């Protein structure tokens, strides 16, 4: 597809049965999703931005769908206001920026 | 141009005849540059970000150069890690998303 900035760029995912609402987001580098329970062990992490840092769960190899395209990586989990696609899965997908 | 995502999507802008470097990021509903002096009077803004609430300086009818796309409009100053071109300038150069 072809996305427009006019309104956020928020796509459907699923994830491990659940079907989500989450940004694509070209600034962030990982994949952070809203807490939530994930498959296997898992590593703590910091994760910093805009009014500074906070703690996730680090898992590997998710299998993730994104709009149709399944994609596998690193999720982080944690307490995010909204869910969060990074550059991590949308290169996965084929995913870039254009003018 | 095409912009892919396996780096991060930083690039050039201009302005006030300072070259400087931005992230380009869709996932940003306004632009935020790090501390600096602009042009005329500001107004109080608030933003939340992953880790937080800042509180920010907006100025109005700013011009930009994005990759010799010039653009006007509002930006935000206050303390970000990067300068972010956030969607209310990428719509304005006409930036989409592609998969
Ligand atoms: C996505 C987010 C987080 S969400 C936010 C938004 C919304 O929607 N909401 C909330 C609010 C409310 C009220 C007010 C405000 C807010 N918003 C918006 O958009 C606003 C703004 C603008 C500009 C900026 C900021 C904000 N928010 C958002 C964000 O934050 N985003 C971000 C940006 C940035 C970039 C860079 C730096 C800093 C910041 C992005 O997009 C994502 C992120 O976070 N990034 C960073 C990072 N992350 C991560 C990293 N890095 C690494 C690893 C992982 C992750």
């Amino acid at each position: 597809p072809q996305i427009t900035l006019w309104q956020r760029p928020l796509v459907t995912i699923k994830i491990g049965g659940q079907l989500k609402e989450a940004l694509l987001d070209t600034g962030a580098d990982d994949t952070v999703l809203e807490e939530m329970s994930l498959p296997g062990r898992w590593k703590p992490k910091m994760i910093g931005g805009i009014g500074g840092f906070i703690k996730v769960r680090q898992y590997d190899q998710i299998l993730i769908e994104i709009c149709g395209h399944k994609a596998i990586g690193t999720v982080l989990v944690g307490p995010t206001p909204v869910n969060i696609i990074g550059r991590n899965l949308l290169t996965q997908i084929g995913c870039t920026l254009n003018f």
